[PDB]
């Protein structure tokens, strides 16, 4: 849980837990980037897309080495933010990284004289690139990695940032999700969402139906309790909803394999913040991983049929093997089960 600071001979490399950049010791450019999240995927590289600073055809160098600060001295990286400042001389760009888990930093940008900044392009067509109002966006439906750059300039965004004097740039470069994008601009989400829909590959079956899985999730996220007891909540009104069927009743097991399916993929899924700036509840990290959560739950399955054994072996290689949302979901199944009954 700190922002780690490793550098090597041709580059400094920041690191936090989904998120990892490579910034070059030159031309003050981000090298490579790779979301850590699911593996490490590499999302993007330099064509020239790196915060070049121009003066117009004329890249410009550092006249001195980088200097790096942030908020805490950990000896090992730091604890909040991070700052790689990089100085052309009359040109000054700060490179500012917060720990938000949001894949979310800030490219803060001081001249003297108008300048030209290149901005980074994950996608392969310009098909995918929009220069929308007061944002440039670029979407890769491969890797699934959003570009929004805050630049301001809205309609009069000509493909490159000019600098004159002092300006701050607000820098969305991860994966494109809903959740993360109202947090990095609250205040522009909902006419941003409208024009980045329609990028080729932006949705897929992903519409009414998903979001509307995490609007009964975001809805119920927030407050209800923290993160797990506000689960529990979600296998509730699927109580509701299918005990019609369980009182009256085969289909019992097939049917909750969509639900399982379903609720497994929800977790993270759009939710990496889960596990990561988000918070415990009782003894879990929530994205597991199995615990004696599962084994409490293995006992679980023994005392349904010891309620009003077999299973309670199946259960273990699933759901040790499985996040805790589905060992807490499975559990809050059967503890619902003996309070119907006795």
């Amino acid at each position: 849980e700190p922002v780690v600071v490793v550098r090597s001979e041709k580059e400094i490399v920041v690191l936090t837990r989904f998120e990892e950049y490579h910034f070059d010791l030159e031309k003050g450019i981000l090298k490579d980037f790779y979301t850590l999240v699911d593996g490490r995927k590499h999302v993007f590289t330099y064509g020239n897309d790196g915060f070049d600073v121009l003066d117009e055809g004329t890249p410009l160098t550092v006249i001195e080495e980088p200097i790096v600060t942030g908020v805490g001295k950990v000896s090992e990286g730091f604890s909040d933010e991070v700052s790689i400042v990089y100085n052309y001389g009359y040109v000054k760009k700060i490179f500012t990284i917060k720990n938000n888990e949001n894949y979310t930093f800030f490219v803060d940008i001081e001249s003297s004289k108008p300048v030209d900044v290149t901005v980074p392009r994950v996608s392969v067509d310009t098909s995918t690139d929009r220069y929308l109002e007061n944002y440039f966006a670029s979407f890769n439906p491969k890797t699934r990695t959003l570009v929004l750059l805050k630049h301001d300039e809205g309609l009069l965004f000509e493909g490159t940032l000019k600098v004159n004097g002092q300006k701050r740039f607000i820098v969305f470069m991860g994966p494109n999700k809903r959740t993360l994008i109202k947090k990095a601009f609250p205040e522009d989400y909902d006419v941003l969402i409208k024009a980045l829909v329609n990028i080729p590959g932006f949705n897929k079956w992903y519409d009414s139906v998903f979001y509307g899985l995490v609007w009964f999730f975001w809805w119920l996220k927030d407050l209800t309790k923290n993160f797990g007891w506000a689960i529990m909540l979600f296998t509730l009104i699927v109580r509701l909803i299918l005990y019609p069927l369980y009182h009256a009743q085969c289909l019992m097991l097939l049917i909750q394999l969509p639900i399982f399916m379903l609720l497994w993929s929800v977790i993270r899924y759009y939710v990496e913040e889960f596990a990561y700036s988000g918070s415990f509840l009782i003894w879990k990290d929530l994205s597991a991983g199995g615990f004696s959560n599962n084994w409490l739950f293995l006992v679980i399955t023994i005392v349904a049929s010891y309620y009003t054994i077999i299973m309670s072996v199946i259960f273990p290689f699933l759901f040790v093997g499985l996040p805790s949302g589905l060992f807490l979901y499975y559990a809050t199944n059967t503890l619902i089960q003996l309070a119907v009954t006795y």
